[PDB]
């Protein structure tokens, strides 16, 4: 019943969020046996590259590792709290840190990597591939799949630490704070986020309704519209789940 | 070990071989449960419409189902045909081109389909999809598959007319002319396709080579270039299959 929405408050996690989404992508589909998974994968790493430009994601993700190795040592003096698990995410958090830190260019690999770039310039164009468009992807296929699996692995792998920290950053913030009732009165609803990174917001799928969220820097404002843009009728009270991270 | 290559001989045949390809993409990914299979399919779904500009689609095939119809009809006096399915064939595009030519203007339907338009204009953005940037299609995905289903059927049965058209026209061609051995020297080829629409080539992996077609009108060319751009040696000598349809 329930229906889950994440919003980022800033441009770092909405970049962080499409970072996350691309990676998971990337992660679902092996194994590569045919043209949909194949350009399914090919997009997803492409989109990847481009999400990229958006900011520094290392720079970024090196500052919230040690945010978050902060925001642990206030949790150490604390009674009915595990300390090996405090020791044991920093100890996860400075390893990523220092990973991080010691990898090459992000996904500069994957830029210069031929069979990508070649893939790449061919996604512009609407049809993009087919055997005439792309007969360096069509022979690849051909392949026995451990050939690919193995050229799979190895560029997932120069992503990894990426991932590792990002999943490690992402669920940290997502468990920094706690869901909260609320309520909206004839399908509007306001408030400072103050400088949280993410929202978080639950309906019911029975209510039929779904959220857009506006703002300008962390005063944030939701309008909760119908699906059915005729039928549909806004309740005068809504309740509904959220959490500010 | 065997590899087939298609290249399209003029601009009609380039089309038609990117319609084919996206339209079995659309088939191969039913039921839609995750947000990877639904933005695979709406990507081919904007493809699609984005192939649609580059002719008159619904036309050329009009033309070429009644072609087809006057080509069948030079095999009718020939002993050794079986004549049911000459008459099968003929009742085949005979029912294909009236609805062809019944049906409404081609994906007008998916144009102005709501849903469509909307994840349409986020497939711009790099990191195009999340329940942030599409919250209409995260609501759409936790819904019960059967609505869903629903949905697709309907997308597809309006694709329906010109998915017939095209299946028939291609089967035809393909099957108009027999493959014959040539060979290139020096991983070169050339000849005059004559008035054809399509060139099949036939390599083999253990070649390790793959086909590079260039042309101006319908004299062809081709260059069989190696994978590994360093280590690839071109074979002297190379037989190889082709029919050009």
């Amino acid at each position: 019943t329930q229906v889950l929405f994440e919003h980022p408050l800033n441009e770092k996690m909405r970049t962080w969020l499409r970072i996350e989404f691309l990676i998971q992508q990337l992660s679902i589909n092996l194994p590569i046996a045919d043209h949909a998974g194949a350009l399914h994968f090919f997009r997803n790493i492409s989109d990847l590259l481009d999400v990229f430009e958006r900011g520094e994601v290392r720079t970024e993700l090196l500052k919230e590792l040690e945010r978050q190795q902060r925001k642990l040592q206030a949790w150490v003096e604390v009674p009915g709290v595990d300390q090996d698990r405090i020791e044991a995410l920093r100890q996860q958090l400075k390893s990523a840190g220092s990973v991080l830190i010691s990898a090459p260019r992000i996904g500069q690999q994957l830029r210069e990597d031929r069979l990508i770039a070649l893939v790449r310039q061919r996604l512009s164009i609407p049809g993009g591939c087919c055997s005439f468009d792309l007969p360096t992807l069509h022979i690849w296929l051909h392949l026995q799949q451990a050939q690919r699996d193995a050229q799979i692995e190895s560029w997932l792998a120069s992503l990894n630490p990426l991932t590792q920290a990002l999943t490690l950053v992402l669920d940290l913030i997502r468990n920094s704070a706690p869901f909260r009732k609320q309520t909206s009165l004839n399908g509007f609803y306001q408030d400072n986020g103050d400088d949280a990174d993410l929202l978080r917001l639950m309906l019911t799928l029975d209510s039929q309704l779904y959220p857009q969220i506006s703002g300008h820097k962390s005063r944030f404002a939701i309008r909760f519209m119908p699906l059915d843009s005729e039928n549909g009728l806004v309740p005068e009270r809504l309740d509904f789940e959220l959490a500010c991270c």
